[PDB]
């Protein structure tokens, strides 16, 4: 008769849905972390009661998901998921009014970074923001202080752009260029190119950018003294599925661009606060999959129900030090002061994951952003930056440049190449 920490599960689940694959994709990842959490008992007395509700990925759906939870489930502590970018901001607009501290997995939009509108929504995953004090570091490391840069007219790349701004405060480098587009990106590269920019940071989607790596081809801003960095969450054949030039062309161009996403699992070999390792996690959560498939968001899932687990140990020390020390189980409902506790308690979190250390900033992931290189075919991996620390790693023998040496960021070092 051990009392329940029921907490809401909302993700797309349906197979009728596409993104529910992410859903199922990190099910199997959940169930070993709440497997272990229940074999060593560590929320005693209490167990961890996690209820899943689908959101078929959809904003009347969600949000109905959402309010038949509270209206009908039990009395929910926290909010666990959102994947679908408009149905989280919907959601976690509401959670302050019902005292519900939400934690995703999978929600990477940058719009959510606002902690004056969300206050009360935390998140695992690095958000879209997080590549900017990636790509700083990158073009220190380069002795880069000359960028230009292309953005997509569209809200996520946007606010991208605009987090840009105040990651390069006083810092030695400066945007030469600012170009934008919204379904011709060939003007604004035209741009660049009369502004003798040599180093583009972009910001637009997959369909996009098979437009901007044409329009560079007939510009010829590739080749050695050029570096296009761009997003890295493209699909692996995203130029196969493809505009105005040939695809042999397109792939001449595309050589050499950095890709900038957040790495799915941590490299280092340490043990996590599982007690097992990043790798002999992911061969674990192989294991439970069976074929059922694999999500990119498993590790940050896996992470979160280890946030929520030690997130709920510490509201209990918070409880038990009070001066009227009430228990869980006392809550009618959660009021206002257990959803502080909880804010609290979760603010606090700290702890080596699969996903590397785990620390929040404002309810925003200190994660590590993993770089990536097109080479001939496909994106290689050749580095990764550590947010905690502020590090960048590039991996030995694997960035290249089709000179001799890195691209300077102008004119001045030409007769070289």
């Amino acid at each position: 008769s051990s009392p329940p920490l029921s907490i809401m599960g909302l993700m797309p689940l349906t197979k009728e849905v596409a993104k529910g694959s992410i859903g199922r994709g990190v099910l199997p990842a959940v169930e070993l972390a709440i497997e272990q959490i229940r074999n060593e008992s560590l929320l005693r007395p209490y167990f961890l009661d996690l209820r899943l509700y689908d959101t078929e990925c959809d904003n009347a759906k969600g949000l109905k998901a959402f309010y038949d939870a509270i209206k009908y489930g039990p009395n929910h502590l926290m909010v666990f998921g959102g994947v679908c970018p408009s149905v989280t901001s919907i959601i976690a607009e509401s959670l302050q009014g019902w005292n519900l501290v939400q934690l995703s997995f999978a929600a990477t939009t940058p719009v959510l970074a606002d902690k004056k509108k969300y206050p009360y929504f935390f998140r695992t995953v690095p958000s879209d923001n997080a590549v900017n004090p990636a790509i700083l570091k990158l073009l220190k490391h380069y002795q880069w202080k000359r960028v230009g840069t292309l953005t997509q007219d569209v809200q996520r790349f946007s606010e991208v752009r605009n987090d840009l701004t105040g990651v390069l405060y006083g810092e030695d480098i400066e945007i030469s260029d600012t170009e934008s587009f919204s379904n011709d990106p060939c003007t604004s590269v035209k741009k660049l190119k009369g502004n003798d920019v040599r180093i583009i940071l972009g910001q637009f989607d997959q369909n996009m950018a098979a437009k901007v790596f044409c329009c560079a081809y007939e510009e010829n801003m590739y080749g050695s003294k050029y570096q296009w960095i761009i997003p890295g969450w493209y699909e692996p054949s995203w130029w196969e599925q493809v505009s105005r030039c040939l695809r042999k062309n397109l792939l001449a161009a595309m050589e050499g661009y950095i890709g900038v996403d957040f790495e799915p699992l941590s490299s280092k070999q340490i043990k996590t606060i599982s007690g097992k390792t990043p790798q002999q996690y992911e061969r674990e959560y192989n294991n439970k999959r069976s074929g059922v498939g694999p999500s990119k968001f498993h590790g940050y899932a896996y992470d979160g129900i280890w946030v929520i687990a030690k997130t709920l140990q510490r509201a209990m020390e918070t409880l038990h030090a009070s001066s009227r020390h009430q228990r869980i189980q006392d809550f009618n409902y959660t009021d206002h002061t257990l959803g502080r506790i909880i804010l609290n308690a979760m603010n606090e979190t700290n702890f080596f994951g699969v996903t590397g250390q785990v620390v929040f900033r404002n309810g925003e992931r200190m994660g590590t952003i993993k770089f990536t290189q097109f080479q001939d075919s496909r994106e290689v991996k050749v580095g990764e930056y550590n947010a905690v620390a502020d590090t960048l790693e590039i991996i030995n023998d694997t960035i290249r440049f089709q000179g001799s040496e890195p691209p300077k960021d102008d004119y001045k070092d030409d007769d070289d190449k």
